């Protein structure tokens, strides 16, 4: 480990920073690790560059249970990550027939895991029970609502946690490249047959050589190399509203509130800011782009970066749905002004499992992407398994789920309600 050189492409991001962290913990020599990201860690265009994220339980795919438990343990006990986890719990709510059904079935799925999750997860069938966990609601507001309360979760101070990894990496003497000298252009090969990767070249022409390369470029991964449409990148949206300390006080330590027909909000941070998201299948930004491995040009959804273009917001349609979420959850704040309107990018696989594997042809080159919009929670632990993969030690439960799988389904729809619409058809964000 001490004599192996690793390049982590996108190391200023969620899966990338986690990987560089666990390389250091595993005893890799800091000077042998090179983080290449367009932006310095925490990357300003990273999906994890956010006031907060939700930490919650999900049992959709096979490794999800173990990954979640693994992450929880670390969010609660790892001194590096512990300050950034706010265990206020989460309550999912609904008042529709289909919505309440989904809540009940979800609850039952937790039980069917058979590990005792009913001890920290509760079905709330009455108004009183809902108001008890979320005193800021009014009784009239929640008429007909049912709730599912998960006591294990809460929210995460996202950018702060990635910055915490970054501080450590830099203290340790990890090598960095940012800007054009940090922006992956193509991999380097020993022979023209392309079967042995020996490094990467960035868009400025700078070459970096290493034993192994990890591609953790999030929503950009599919643009940089050909993933054969395994990964379709999509934008989700959020707005902010600012509360006074007096307005914020009713929401202190209140659970994350979610409703699948509206979206979610998180309690005001130390500055009185509430972030609100809607729920929708996402937006693509289609372009032709020549990834490598294609390397002919190919239509791929390419992120329109808010970091490189701060004057971008979100479509008009998103303004509507975000305001509906605010009316649903926070009607007393309907006249609050929305601001820091922005788009946040992820990349979906067909089955919403990760794409974490060695490239089929380019040995030495490893993919660590396919976050599918639900992987910030895995910040503390995902790097441990990326390292296991590098070392040939990744267990089958993860390896099989994360394997190279082109043609395994339509990633444009993925596991969501619909194929994503494209930003070219949604006016207002420019
Ligand atoms: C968008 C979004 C996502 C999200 C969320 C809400 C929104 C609005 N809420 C979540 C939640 O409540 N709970 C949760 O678990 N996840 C939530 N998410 C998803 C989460 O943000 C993403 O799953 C995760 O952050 C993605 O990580 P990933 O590592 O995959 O992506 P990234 O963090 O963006 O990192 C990518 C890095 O790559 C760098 N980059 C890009 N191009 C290059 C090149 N060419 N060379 C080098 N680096 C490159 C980017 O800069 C970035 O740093």
């Amino acid at each position: 480990r001490a004599n192996t050189k690793i390049i982590v492409v996108g190391g200023g991001g969620t899966m990338g920073s986690s990987t560089a962290l666990h390389l250091l913990r595993a005893g890799y020599t800091p000077s042998n690790i090179t983080v290449l990201d367009t932006y310095p860690i925490p990357s300003a265009q990273s999906a994890g560059y956010d006031l907060n994220k939700i930490f919650g339980i999900g049992l959709r795919n096979k490794p999800d249970l173990q990954l979640y438990l693994e992450a929880l343990d670390m969010w609660k006990n790892d001194p590096l990550f512990k300050p950034f986890f706010h265990n206020v719990g989460q309550m999912d709510v609904s008042s529709t027939e289909e919505g309440i059904k989904k809540l009940r079935m979800r609850y039952q799925s937790l039980l069917d895991a058979g590990i005792g999750l009913e001890k920290t997860n509760f079905l709330l069938e009455s108004e009183d029970e809902i108001l008890a966990k979320a005193p800021h609601f009014t009784r009239e507001q929640i008429k007909g609502w049912k709730g599912l309360f998960c006591g294990d979760g809460g929210w995460l101070a996202a950018a702060k946690a990635i910055n915490a990894i970054g501080q450590f990496l830099k203290e340790q003497g990890v090598k960095f490249g940012f800007g054009e000298a940090g922006t992956f252009k193509k991999p380097l090969f020993a022979d023209a047959d392309e079967k042995t990767c020996i490094g990467v070249e960035t868009v400025d022409g700078t070459k970096y050589y290493a034993d192994k390369v990890v591609l953790a470029a999030g929503a950009w991964s599919s643009t940089l190399v050909d993933l054969e449409e395994q990964c379709v990148s999509k934008a989700w949206v959020f707005a902010h509203i600012q509360l006074t300390p007096a307005e914020a006080a009713a929401y202190k330590n209140t659970p994350v509130i979610y409703d699948g027909d509206y979206g979610f909000f998180i309690e005001p941070d130390e500055n009185g800011i509430i972030k609100v998201c809607d729920e929708f299948p996402g937006f693509t930004h289609f372009k032709m782009h020549q990834p490598y491995g294609s390397p002919v040009p190919k239509l791929i959804s390419v992120p329109r970066s808010h970091a490189k273009h701060p004057t971008d917001t979100y479509p008009h349609a998103s303004e509507v749905t975000i305001k509906k979420a605010i009316n649903r959850f926070l009607p007393r704040f309907n006249d609050k002004e929305l601001f820091n309107r922005a788009m946040c990018w992820c990349t979906d696989t067909a089955d919403a499992n990760l794409l974490v594997c060695e490239h089929p042809r380019w040995k030495g080159f490893y993919l660590a992407t396919g976050d599918s919009g639900h992987s910030f929670k895995l910040l503390p632990n995902i790097g441990k398994h990326v390292v296991e993969l590098l070392e040939g030690r990744l267990e089958s439960v993860f390896k099989d789920a994360w394997r190279w799988r082109p043609g395994s389904g339509d990633a444009l729809k993925s596991r969501r309600a619909a194929p994503a619409k494209d930003l070219a058809d949604m006016p207002g964000w420019r």
